[PDB]
């Protein structure tokens, strides 16, 4: 159980440190303000006096701060101190910011793995917790068991920026699945059906929805959209009806109105018998 | 079991309904404007009526599945008299209002009326995980439960005949969303030469996680207590914004993220930064 350093003891940094201690790793920490380490120190962490001391304590440095501007302000000065060590950046940001950091890290002989956490702090340590990871194969490989302490590490390849990009893509799905659940909850609420009554029907249906995705994917990749069954035409009509029925029943229309718009835009450019997969082309053109 | 059944409408869906009744040894009487479509069914043992009225009179329970409720109206209205005292099961697709009118009309003519919405393709009828939302007469539901389970897992939602359509539309909303956002994600990753099928298994696992968040969200939507220490509106709205910008930077459109960003921010505007995502139901209701 090798010594690890954590920089940044916000809610997520504190949980990374805590999971290291619960696996018996000597855990050295730093934060710009010291009182935030107090609980971790009671639990056997060592609060370093400066960032630089903290880095010199461990072969692996985990950084987790608000954003990549804060991360650059903190890491830039530590360049020579980090050289020869492994750096894992679980700060959240864009593909570009991770790509920048990876560039900088390579200048200085810093083995750089960028990760994006898909989970809350209470989630650090649970196998349900996915960490997307991208960058140094060596760091991923060498410190796998270390990373697996925070959750299931999905190593996506060498482009530092892929974890952010996958994370944002997936969050897309979540945001949109949740918005539409609450849309339907509101709609059924106009007949005094509650969200908790609706939920199991939604959970069942989601099983069907996931079963549709392999075929949609296949057509998205091939470019051959033609279907005989779930025509874009009829789906566009569906969305219009969902929108109108939502209004009739007494709620807003934003969720169905926006989908109608995008689906109808493809219908206006594509074919009546286009599959839903054809939306990918409209989405690209934007 | 094995009562007489009539099916009006032998389109893709109507045939597969009659098919299943028949398969399971129901005396099945069918009618369809175009008689030729009754071919195989008559061959596998179904009785083609000469008129729809003849078909109605042949059975205590009548199943109707045609293009829409306008055609169903023009087809059923003239049959009000011969329908009296029978069970009508309407599996035509339509709006809640259309179902409600149908159930009104049915009541004012002594017809027991269950309305239904099939959440499956014809080749799914009789298969596992086909789901039929049902609403209207419980008695019809009760008396014909075995008949109905031949088609799929019947889900009786209550007395109001509009419910099956209303739930259906609410569920389709989820489908249309999850699909769009799946393709948005596939588009985005396509810019780094990741295929939709490489993306797929990530999405399949993650969907399971999203599914696991919905119980908590549903509870807050119903309680009105939106507070969270973990994923508040503020960081979600920021994330949405970031997904938009990154989408643009990587070289695709922003339709899906941009629309989501706006909707979630609307609540933020009105509410608190530490509101959970459940809070969004409030925005959608007051719209
Ligand atoms: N929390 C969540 O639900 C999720 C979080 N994430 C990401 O995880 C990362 C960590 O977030 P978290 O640590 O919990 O956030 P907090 O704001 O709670 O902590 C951020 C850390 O940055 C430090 N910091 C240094 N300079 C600054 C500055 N100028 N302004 C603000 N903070 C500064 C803070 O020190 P100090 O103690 O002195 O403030 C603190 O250590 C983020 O990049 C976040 O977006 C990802 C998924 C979900
Ligand atoms: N198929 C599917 O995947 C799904 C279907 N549904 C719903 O099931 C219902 C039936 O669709 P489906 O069977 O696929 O459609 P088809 O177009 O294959 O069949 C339409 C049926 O309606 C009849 N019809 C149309 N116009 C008239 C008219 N003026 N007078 C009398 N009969 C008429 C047709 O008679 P004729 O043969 O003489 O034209 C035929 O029996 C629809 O409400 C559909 O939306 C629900 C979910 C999915
Ligand atoms: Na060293």
């Amino acid at each position: 159980r090798e010594r690890v350093t954590v920089l940044g003891l916000g809610r997520m940094g504190a949980a990374l440190a805590g999971a290291l201690l619960a696996a018996g790793h000597p855990t050295t920490v730093w934060n710009r303000s010291a009182a935030k380490a107090g609980d971790l120190v009671a639990r056997g962490a060592v609060l370093a006096g400066t960032a630089a001391e903290a880095v010199r304590a461990s072969e692996v440095v985990v950084v987790c701060v608000t954003d990549y501007d804060v991360a650059g302000d903190l890491l830039g000065p530590l360049a020579g101190e980090l050289a020869g060590r492994a750096l894992i950046n679980l700060t959240s940001g864009s593909p570009e910011q991770a790509r920048r950091s990876a560039d900088w890290a390579a200048e200085h002989g810093i083995d750089y793995l960028d990760g994006t956490i898909m989970a809350v702090p209470q989630g650090i340590g649970q196998p349900g917790s996915v960490l997307l990871l991208s960058g140094s194969a060596e760091v991923h490989s060498g410190r796998k068991a270390l990373i697996e302490l925070w959750g299931d590490g999905d190593y996506l390849g060498a482009d530092a920026g892929l974890s952010a990009l996958y994370d944002l893509a997936l969050l897309g799905v979540m945001w949109s699945t949740i918005a539409s659940f609450l849309h339907g909850a509101a709609l059924l609420g106009t007949e005094d059906v509650t969200a908790q009554q609706f939920l199991p029907k939604v959970e069942r249906w989601l099983g069907a929805v996931a079963s549709f995705l392999p075929g949609i994917a296949a057509q998205a990749d091939s470019g051959d959209y033609a279907t005989d069954v779930s025509g874009l035409d009829i789906n566009v009509a569906g969305l219009d009806l969902l929108a109108r029925v939502s209004r009739a029943q007494g709620i807003g229309t934003d969720v169905p109105a926006a989908l109608h718009e995008l689906y109808a835009r493809r219908l206006a450019q594509g074919s009546a018998n286009d599959g839903l997969a054809s939306l990918i082309d409209t989405i690209r053109r934007g």
